[PDB]
């Protein structure tokens, strides 16, 4: 479980989910020949695993040019499963037809797929949001289902927003809303609930650390918490995925640390544990070489 924890491929902007027992992660392969030009990306991979140590892979879920209205770039991405089915939310570059990145929605039968456009059009384009002129800001969704049954989309770079989600997943339900408290956002939402706090962590700052907020509804109040991430060896992008699997929790990331030539654009997925303080706040991660123990259910 020695960190990066896959060494054949370059993976980046982790996500992973708990499905009956396993641990299902999902990542965007960087197959950028050096770290001086920019991110290529075309697929995302999916691995799976029982122990959060030892890993399955399962190969490509998905391809960002499996999306009619796109033109490429498998970049950030999200999955989740509800009612029987899983829902993978993609950052990925829209077509000429709607100029700039966009957020789009593919559907699966399990947690392997396979996946397909479930709207065979984007959920979220540019120009839905003009508050910034930047061509990249409707990227890296982040989706959460509430103890109500309400689900919400979360994204963004530069300005965080949510909507909430219809109960069939691909739809949004009223408005698109601003985020306030979050000093310094820059992108990688990712929400998550833990006893009767919410969380919502994101890439802060650039060269880019993970700070967090906490608060007592998904619509917020978020009060800022501080540092969750000190910046990633050998990257200036920090893209996080948090999960509780088998009464411990996990922090997913990305480094430059992997070889040949890991950097900004050949990044590796990497893994250490997450710990609560008793007020609910989070200790800082420490990010190690030696990652995480096989934490198997008996
Ligand atoms: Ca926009």
């Amino acid at each position: 479980a020695e960190n990066p924890i896959f060494t054949d491929v370059f993976t980046a902007d982790p996500a992973a989910l708990v499905h009956k027992g396993r641990v299902y992660l999902y990542a965007g392969r960087d197959e950028a020949p050096d770290n001086t030009t920019f991110f290529v990306m075309n697929e995302w991979l999916v691995y799976s695993s029982d122990d959060m140590a030892n890993w399955e892979a399962h190969g490509p879920g998905l391809r960002a040019k499996d999306f009619t209205w796109a033109k490429g770039d498998a970049w950030a991405s999200q999955v989740i499963e509800r009612n029987g089915k899983f829902y993978w939310y993609v950052t990925v570059r829209h077509d000429d037809t709607k100029p700039g990145f966009a957020i789009g929605v593919a559907v699966g039968d399990s947690p392997i797929g396979p996946f397909k456009d479930a709207l065979g059009k984007a959920l979220i384009t540019n120009d839905m949001t003009t508050d910034t002129p930047i061509d990249w800001d409707d990227i890296d969704p982040s989706v959460f289902i509430d103890d109500d049954g309400q689900a919400y989309l979360f994204w963004g770079n530069t300005r965080p927003r949510y909507a909430k989600l219809k109960k069939n997943m691909v739809e949004l339900d009223g408005p698109i809303r601003a985020i306030e408290g979050l000093p310094e956002f820059t992108e990688a939402i990712w929400v998550h609930k833990y006893q009767d706090n919410y969380y919502l962590s994101y890439a802060m700052g650039f060269p880019e650390k993970i700070g967090y907020a906490m608060g007592k509804s998904i619509k917020g109040p978020w009060v800022y918490k501080g540092i969750l991430n000190e910046v990633a060896g050998n990257t200036p992008t920090n893209h996080q995925a948090i999960i509780e699997f088998n009464n411990k929790h996990y922090f997913i990331y990305h480094t430059g640390a992997g070889r040949p030539d890991g950097g900004q654009y050949r990044r590796s997925v990497s893994i250490d544990e997450l710990f609560y303080n008793p007020d609910g706040t989070i200790k800082r991660i420490v990010m190690t070489t030696e990652g995480v123990a096989p934490n198997k259910s008996p």
